[PDB]
Order: C-alpha cells, then structure tokens, then sequence
C-alpha cells in the first residue's frame, strides 16, 4: 500500500498501471460504491487532475479493451470504477467547477459527500448529464488516438504478471476439487507484484519445485508456469 | 465446415470442442437469426441427433472450461457456448419427461417448418411446469459442472487455449496496427491486409496442426518482410515463436 493519492496518481503518470489500480483499495482504508466514486472525484481534483492524467488513462483503458483481456475481475472493477469517476472530473474541469471541490482541510467520508451534495447546486441535474455524455465522447476519442506503441508496451507489462495470476488461480480451484495451503502463498505472493522482475521469476521456481514434494493434470500448468525446473527435475531421474 | 449435426455432436462426444462450438454457425446455414429461433433449431436438432446423458456430461466439461479465470472462450466462441446451453435445458426437460417423441422425425424440414413443430408441441407442457422443470435440470447440470473431472477439464483447456490464445492476440495486433500513426510507412496498408487474412485463416481452425503452424509462419514471414514498427515485433514474436524449451519439455513428458 502507498501513502498518498499523490503517489498513486504518480504511478499513473509513470506508466506503473498495475500499481495505480490499487488506488481504489487505498481509499478503502483511508475513509458501497456510490460513496466510492465520489471519494475519487474529490481525491483526483484536490490531487491535480489534468489533461495529461486523462490522456494517460486512455492508454490504460485501451489496454482494458484488448481482446486478450489482461485486466479481469478485481482489476477490471478497479479500472471501470475509476473511469466512472474520470467523467465527472472531466465535466468539472471543463465548466470550471473544479474549485469548489479543492480544499485544505482533511475531511471525513461523510463530510466529503456532504459538500459534493451541496455543490450539485452549481450544475442543474440535466446539464451534469449532458456534459457527462460529451466528456465521455471526448474521452473515447482519446482512447482511440492512444499511441499504439505505448498501449502495446503497457500490455506486456501488465499481462506478463496478470496471465500467471489467472493461470495460477485456475490451477488452484482445479486442485481444491480434484499442497493447497502451499499454492495460496504463490497466489498471495504473485498478488502483490506489480511486475515480473527477473528476481521475481526466480522466486517462482522456488515455488514450483516445492510443490512436487506433496497428478498428470497438474502437469501442463507447471509447464506453462516454470518449464526449466521441470526439465532439470525430470532429467535428474532419467540418469538413475 | 461439417455437414451434419451428427458430425458436430460426434465431435462433442470425442472431445473436439472448438469444432463442436462451430455447430450453431452450421445450423444457421443449413436453415438459411432471432436467438429464440436459433435455440429452437438447436433443440430440434439435438433431439433428433440422439441427445443423451453423456452429451450433457461432456458438455459440462466444456462449460467448466468456460468458467476458468484464464477465460479461454471469449466473444463469439462464448456466444456459441451460451446459446447452446440455452438449448440444453429444454432438451434435459424433454428427456426427463418423455416429450422428445413429439420432436423426433426423419422428415427433413425447413426453418419455418420446425418453428411450427415447436409451437405445436408447446401445448404438451404447461409453462409453469416447464419453468420448474427447467430449473431442476439447471440445478442437475451446474452440479455436474462443479464435479467435472479435473483431469478432463485441464486437458480440454490446454488444447482449446492453445488455439484460442492465438486468436485473441491476433485480433489485438490487428486493431493496434489499424490505430497506429504511420505517415512514412507505405507498407502499413499491405501489412494490415496480411493480419486480416491471418485472422481469417485462423478463424476456421480448431487445433494447431502442422499445416497451421506452417500457414501462420507464412503470414508472419511476409509481415517481417513488410518492415513492421517496433511494437508490431513483440506480436510477431509471440504469434510464430520457436519454443525449443516447450519442445524439449513435451518430449521429456
């Protein structure tokens, strides 16, 4: 967990996206999803919502729509949730309401929703919606204009990790209903990683091997996780 | 494509799933697409092609696969699967309750002719009972999905995803190439044309056989000769790789 919304919006600008998606998990401990989206509107405006922020999300969102769906479930909630917030912020920054939102004081969840309720007076319910639609439009075009080198490179980055997360997640339920307490750590280990570090792929093999100790179906999964320890492990016996 | 529901259902019994999922596309041609009509044809067809308890249990494997987190069946492959499940439940109801006879004939009918048969037979089960039955069978089914052999599911998975992972990646290459800003690049247009055709070739394929690897390689080769962008390269690499390791892992397997 990071210390600030400012650090999370840094990760976003730093193309750190697996990390930035934890932003809504941060606001969870620092204060329903009705409340949630409004916290992130407050949080983003007080933390320097800009055009660059929108534009760098349009990469992330474009990655989300990829047919290979690297971001799914928990991560996909994170992504869409935040996106629901980005549009109101987009309405606010455009019609110059961003100020009534910006403050000094350290507010509480109840007090936040309080002023956002009051601020609703500055925007008729009918126009809020009209701008929301236009801001959506203006966004989705930037989603289309998203530089494909940036999108692509981002994708490997995310999916490098993400793939194993599902591959492993699936290895678990298949095993539970077919050692288990063991794998959950590999699930919880990998859960924490933002990227596959060459040091991280090392700790993986330190898992794969340790399972062998405790089924023909488990096979092709390890083969898809850490092939090399297998090739070693099998040849070791073949010389008996 | 295949010429017979018997052929398709055979594939389902054999375990050839990507092929089995091609069924509702055949049914759409054999008859000439409101989903209710399409589910109607599937029910008729499956009941004449020897719907049975084993058909259900194997289909359970397929579904269990569709629910993996790696999500091997997306989009149209997914629509196939779900549309077939909507036909499945009525058949389970008709099977348990001895209604199938009214659905069984050797007379080769038309779409309009089957939809009429379907409405005629609608009067042999009162709606309320159909819905109760329908849920009982759904219960009976989803339990079998929870119980599907982990061996059998895991095997279907590797061999569906084997093809299917390629399918989605190639679609994502395609849209990115289209969406790329390439002013100098005079080959972009002929490179897009290559990916589209690769996408098209692969769309018909249910497994990676020697032929497939070879065609894929022919496309990927031509693409390299078209002088791709930096980002395109990662895609080309994944699409036709050389997994000397995996080669060496499976031999040893």
């Amino acid at each position: 967990m990071l210390s600030s919304t400012k650090e999370y919006l840094q990760a976003l600008r730093d193309g750190k996206y697996l990390l930035f998606l934890q932003w809504p998990k941060f606001i969870a401990e620092y204060y329903e999803a009705d409340e949630m989206v409004s916290l992130l509107i407050f949080e983003w405006l007080n933390n320097g919502f800009c055009l660059d922020d929108i534009k760098k999300f349009a990469i992330l969102y474009a990655v989300h729509e990829m047919e290979s769906r690297p971001l799914r479930e928990g991560l996909s909630y994170a992504l869409t949730t935040i996106s629901i917030a980005l549009f109101p912020c987009m309405v606010y920054l455009t019609n110059n309401l961003q100020e009534h939102y910006i403050t000094s004081k350290k507010l509480s969840s109840k007090e936040v929703l309080q002023l956002m309720t009051m601020n609703n007076a500055y925007l008729e319910k009918q126009r809020f919606v009209e701008f929301l639609g236009q801001e959506q439009d203006k966004f989705f075009t930037w989603v289309k204009e998203a530089d494909s080198s940036a999108v692509s490179k981002a994708f490997d980055q995310i999916y490098s990790v993400t793939y194993l997360k599902y591959l492993i997640e699936d290895y678990l339920s298949l095993l539970e209903s077919a050692r288990i307490s063991l794998v959950v750590r590999l699930a919880k280990y990998l859960h924490e990683q933002t990227e596959l570090t060459q040091d991280v792929h090392d700790e993986i093999a330190v898992y794969v091997k340790k399972l062998w100790e405790m089924a023909e179906f488990e096979e092709e999964f390890l083969k898809k996780i850490s092939p090399l320890p297998f090739i070693d492990n099998t040849v070791r016996i073949l010389t008996g």
